Order: C-alpha cells, then structure tokens, then sequence
C-alpha cells in the first residue's frame, strides 16, 4: 500500500525556509512588502489553497499501520524543523536591531518572526508526546524561542487530562469571545503547570525550588537564548525578541480556543467525567493546511489517542466538523460576532437542538438557552507497563513498592487518559 502523499510532507518544515527565502529577498532588493512574507502567507494564500482543494476522507489500511510507526523518514521530517527556526530567530533580530526600518515593516517583521515560531511550538507539541528520552529535550529547545516553555508540562499532563471540563483553562465555552477567553487560558496554565510540578517534587520529597523543575529547566534555556542575543546586540533585541515570542503565543491560543469549542464531557454515575472520545473535539480533513501543518487539523484521533504519529491518525465519523480549515478561520476568530453566528448553529446541530449538554458560558446562559434550546498492569490506550518490581521512579515511588501503595487518583505517565482503576492485571 503506497502511502501517496508521502513526500509531500515536506510542506510542514518548508514555511521556515519560506521565511527565510523572505527575509534574503528583503535584504537584497529592497522592498517592503517581502517583509510580510509571514501574515500573507498565513492568511492569504493557505485559506485560497483551501478552498481550491477541498476534503479528504481516508484513512490508512489496518495492515499498513504497523509500519508507518517505524520509519525512520517520518522523524526526520519532525527533526529536520529545527536548524531554521533559529536561523530565522537570529537574521530577523539582527535586521529588526540593524538595518534602517519603517513601523509598518516592523511590525511585518515582528508578524513574520511570530509566526514562523508558532508553528515552532506546533511541531514542539508534535514531538513532546513521544515517550524517547531525546524527543523531550529536543521538545524543550523548541518552545525556547517562544519563551513559553511551561507547555511541555501544562499539554502532557494538565490539558490532555481535563479535556472538555469546566476546570480546564484550555477549553472555549460557547458564548465567549476570544479576548474575554486569553487572559483566563495563559493564566490557568501558569497555574496549572507550577501545580501540577510542586505536587510532583512533593511527592518525590524534594524542594520545588530544584534544578529538576521542568518548568525552571523550560525557561533556562529562553533566558539564556536571549540573554546572548542581548549581549551580541542590545536591548532592541529584547525587545524584539518579547514581541515576537507575544505574538506566537497568541497564534498558539487562537487554535486551543478553536479545537475545543462548547463541547462537554459527560459525568459517569460515580464521580469522575468518562473517558475522552473523538466525539468530544472539532475535526476538519482539509488537504493543504493538513499538510502545511503535521496533521494537526485531526484532532480527535490524536486527542483520544496521544500516542499514535502524526502519519497515523484517522478520520472518525461521529466527530463534529468544522466549517473548513484552520488557517481558514483565523480572520473569523477575533471578530467576535462572525464566529458567534459561523458556531453556534452548528454547536446547537450536533447536539441535536438539546443544550443542556454544552459548555455554556456562564454570564450568557440565559440567552443561548432563549434562542437555542428546542429539544505487573498494563494501560489499556497506551500499553506502558507498570511494574512492581521495578516501579515509577520518576513520579516518587522507589523500585520495591506494591500496587497498593499507589494513589487511585494516579495517572498513565505516557498519555494521562487512564487513571489507576482502569489499568489491567496482566497474568505471570
Ligand atoms: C494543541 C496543539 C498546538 C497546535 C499549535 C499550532 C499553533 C500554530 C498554528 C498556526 C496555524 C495558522
Ligand atoms: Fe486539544
Ligand atoms: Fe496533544
Ligand atoms: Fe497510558
């Protein structure tokens, strides 16, 4: 079975030589306009491709899975990304400090940097759900850029866990418009993460404030990046580097408000909320942002599963869809009433006319209601094994500790979607 579009992936780790190619035009003949080479792109061109090639409903054969997750050339499309991302770091700091500019190229500049370390932080998610020791520090080098490195920690263990709950800071609620929705969502991951690594060393017996943090082992890495490119330049070049890292840190949040928008995850009959499902995130199979992006746009496959590779996920037909692709609906995201009117009929189709079982924001719930309600152990997702004799040292249990010990609220440290009470007593 010929995979097809194989070589064609080649897209996703192509937009920072994009960048690059603008950045060289700009320097030689001079011209303002190949400055924006980034927002135009984002914007113009790829919600044109979009709609020149639309949909594709396919999934790879049962057989054929077992060997997509062993080549080779699958990884190195992933690791080919991150010997540019710098290079266009460093030649748009040394033009943005250097060279004679005008506001308005700035700011194309600053745009252009941004984006390119966006999708930095795309394939820096792509790569920190690999369970390979290397992956998570290659992981960690990618979002130094960015300056936002806590999301190694927050995506892994906090957002993959509360998925579609009324306590996760990453999930929309219909009625909520996106500048009413950032302040909340950078916030509660702070929070969330410098939580969720105090209970960890606690639990290790170990002081939070140790050189095994992963957050402070996160942010090292963007203090010392911008600390030498402050050094070899001055402070304009933090105070471009701040810019560019603000601006890519809202194209990161702009996509979580979009992924999971009104939907709710359902209470079983004992207190905990039932397993994550593709039903429970939107999906879309537009052909070129699929491939400008490494699959991202199947976000169910991947958010019910968070161990298959990119090549691997699968189209799932109980899951909602959106209107078209991601870079699509970008522009119909910060204005807040079209993507009020593009949404909400299609949250209240799905539901099938019941809103009761959405996540309503709380301030308008009356009015949506008004206008829209007519009514040895295994894991069983990712197969790690947990095992007596050799236990979790990591998460503080020393070799030695019997499965009693462990806490019932402890979760898979390969996925986080299966707690203590759903692993499976594998046989001697
Ligand atoms: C939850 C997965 C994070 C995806 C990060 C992508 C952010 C850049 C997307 C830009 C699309 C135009
Ligand atoms: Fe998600
Ligand atoms: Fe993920
Ligand atoms: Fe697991």
């Amino acid at each position: 079975w010929n995979d097809g579009k194989r070589y064609l992936w080649l897209l996703s780790p192509f937009i920072p030589v994009l960048g690059l190619i603008g950045l060289g035009l700009f320097l030689y003949t001079d011209i303002g306009l190949f400055t924006w080479s980034g927002p135009l792109l984002i914007y113009g061109l790829i919600p044109l491709l979009d709609w020149l090639v639309g949909e594709d409903r396919n999934n790879p054969p049962e057989a054929a899975v077992a060997q997509l997750e062993n080549d080779r050339y699958y990884r190195a499309i992933v690791y080919a990304y991150l010997p540019t991302q710098y290079a266009v770091t460093v030649l748009g700091t040394w033009v943005a400090v250097t060279a004679d500019l005008a506001i308005w190229e700035y700011i194309g500049l600053v745009l252009s940097v941004g984006a390119v370390n966006g999708i930095g932080i795309n394939t820096a998610h792509e790569l920190g759900h690999k369970r390979e020791n290397l992956d998570r520090w290659l992981a960690k080098l990618t979002l130094a850029p960015v300056a936002y490195g806590h999301f190694f920690v927050e995506h892994n263990r906090g957002h993959h866990k509360n998925v579609a709950t009324p306590e996760d800071p990453a999930s929309s609620k219909m009625g909520e418009s996106f500048w009413a929705f950032l302040p909340r969502t950078v916030i509660g991951s702070l929070r969330s993460a410098w939580a969720i690594e105090k209970a960890r060393l606690q639990r290790n017996k170990q002081s939070v404030w140790s050189l095994d943090n992963e957050n402070l082992q996160a942010w090292a890495m963007t203090i010392v990046l911008f600390g030498a490119l402050t050094a070899c330049l001055g402070w304009p070049a933090l105070l471009f580097l701040v810019l560019q890292a603000a601006y890519g840190a809202s194209l990161l949040e702009v996509i979580n408000y979009i992924e999971h928008y009104g939907l709710l995850r359902q209470k079983l009959p004992d207190g905990r909320y039932e397993r994550c499902q593709p039903r429970h995130s939107w999906n879309s199979n537009h052909i070129v942002t699929n491939l400008f992006l490494y699959q991202l746009q199947r976000h169910s496959d991947h958010h019910a599963n968070p161990t298959r590779r990119f090549q691997a996920l699968r189209h799932f037909d109980d899951s909602p869809q959106l209107p078209s692709g991601y870079a699509s609906m970008l522009i119909p995201a910060y204005v807040p009433w079209l993507w009020f009117r593009l949404m909400d009929p299609l949250v209240a189709r799905h539901y099938g006319g019941d809103l009761t079982k959405a996540n309503l924001y709380p301030p308008k719930r009356a009015a949506l209601l008004a206008r829209w309600h007519r009514p040895r152990y295994q894991c069983t997702d990712c197969g790690y094994i947990y095992d007596e004799a050799i236990g979790c040292p990591r998460e503080g249990f020393p070799p030695g500790t019997p499965w009693s010990q462990i806490p019932d609220d402890w979760s898979c440290p390969d996925c986080a979607v299966r707690d203590k009470v759903d692993f499976r007593k594998l046989p001697a």
